C-alpha cells in the first residue's frame, strides 16, 4: 500500500532493533564532548526502552525520534564531570540534566515523591559504547513529531515503517505503562483501594 | 472461537445492544436532561461529527456506565432552549466549560473559550439524550486506560479492550490518531514550527 523506503526515525534503528543480552548488568554513559566528558555509571539493567516523538526528550543530530529507556535510580552515579551539569527545566515534572557544553542529556530524574515514575531515572542507552541493554519496544508520542515540524502528510509513511520495525505507533505511552500510571493516581486519590 | 473472553462486559448502553447508524439528510434534533418536570432543553440544528465513547474522568455518563458516548457540533448550531437557569458550570477554568443540570446531574453541553485551542468553534454533546435516531454514530474509543482513575480494576481492563475491538471502536489512551495529528498540527503552526 505504503512507501517506506527513505523514512528514517533513529540511527540505533534504522538497520533493525538489537536484542538485550541476557544477565546483561550495564554500563557507563559519556557525554559527546572530546575533553573532560560527563560520565555516568548504571549498573544495572534497563527497562521499557522505546523511542519518543515528545519535544522535551534529547535527539542526536538529524533524528525526527528519541529513544530512551527507564533504570532504578539507585543503579545511577554520576562519575565525572557533575560540575558540567545544569537543569533543562527546573520546572518539569521530569528534570533533565544536561551537559552545559554539548548538551546532551545525561538523565532525567523525577523529585517529585508522589509522581509515577519516582524511582526511575530516564537513561539514552545509546550513550553508551557497550551492546546488550534493553531492545527498544514501541513508539511514544508519535504525533508530537509534527510539533517540531515534521509535516503532516509524511505520518502515514512513518507510523507504516516503525509498525515494519516492530515498534508499535502510539500517541501517549503503551497500554500497560498507561495503565500502571493510571492504577498510580487511583491508589494516591482513593478510587481504588491500598 | 475467541482468544479473549469478553462475556459480561459492558460499555455504554448505546453501544452494548446494538449501534444505530447515522441516516441520510439527518439535519439535527433536541436534547433534553433526565428532570421529570421542566427538564433542560437543547436545539442541536446539525449533524455532529467524530462520535466515539470516552474513559476521562470528567466527561458524563449514565449511571452504570464506565464510557462516555460524546460528539462534535458546530457552536452557531446549539442553542439552550428551556432550563437555561438550571444549568452550572462544573469547572470555569478547564479547557471545555461542561455546562450540567444542578437536580440530575446531567451535562448538557462543554464549551471551549479560549481562541487559540485547537478545538475552538466545536461543542460537545452527549446525543443519548436525543429522542430521534440518525446522529454520527461512535467511531473508536478514547482516554480508556481513564478508566482505571474512576475506579475500574486494571486485571479488568484485557477483556475491556477486546470488547471495544469486537465493537469497532479501536481503543486508544488519548484520542485518535488523525484527531492527535490536528490538534499537533494547530499547535506547530501556532509556533510557527510549520508554515501558516
Ligand atoms: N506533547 C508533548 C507533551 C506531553 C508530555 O506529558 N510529555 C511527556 C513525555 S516528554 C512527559 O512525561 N512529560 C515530560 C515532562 O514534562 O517533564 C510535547 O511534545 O510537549
Ligand atoms: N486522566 C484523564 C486525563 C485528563 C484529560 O487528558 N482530559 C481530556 C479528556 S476529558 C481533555 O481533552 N480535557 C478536557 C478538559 O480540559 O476538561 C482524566 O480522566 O482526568
Ligand atoms: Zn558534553
Ligand atoms: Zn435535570
Amino acid at each position: 500500500m505504503v512507501d517506506t523506503s527513505g523514512v528514517k526515525i533513529h540511527p540505533a534503528v534504522d538497520n533493525g532493533i538489537k536484542p538485550a543480552q541476557p544477565g546483561f548488568a550495564g554500563g557507563t554513559l559519556h557525554c559527546k564532548c572530546s575533553t573532560n566528558p560527563v560520565r555516568v555509571a548504571v549498573r544495572a539493567q534497563t527497562a521499557h526502552n522505546h523511542v519518543c516523538g515528545c519535544t522535551k526528550c534529547w535527539k542526536p543530530e538529524g533524528a525526527i525520534f528519541s529513544q530512551v529507556a527507564v533504570v532504578g535510580r539507585d543503579a545511577l552515579e554520576v562519575l565525572e564531570g557533575a560540575e558540567k551539569l545544569e537543569i533543562v527545566n527546573a520546572e518539569a515534572p521530569i528534570q533533565r540534566h544536561r551537559c552545559r557544553d554539548c548538551g546532551v542529556h545525561m538523565y532525567g530524574r523525577i523529585e517529585n515523591r508522589d509522581h509515577p515514575f519516582y524511582g526511575l531515572d530516564f537513561v539514552h542507552t545509546e550513550l553508551s559504547d557497550e551492546d546488550g541493554w534493553s531492545a527498544p519496544e514501541f513508539a511514544a508520542f508519535v504525533s508530537s513529531i509534527i510539533e517540531s515540524g515534521v509535516d503532516p502528510s509524511r505520518m502515514e509513511a512513518i507510523r507504516a515503517r516503525l509498525r515494519e520495525l516492530g515498534l508499535e505507533p502510539y500517541d501517549a505511552l503503551s497500554p500497560p505503562l498507561m495503565d500502571a500510571i493510571a492504577t498510580h493516581i487511583a491508589k494516591r486519590s482513593g478510587a481504588l483501594a491500598a
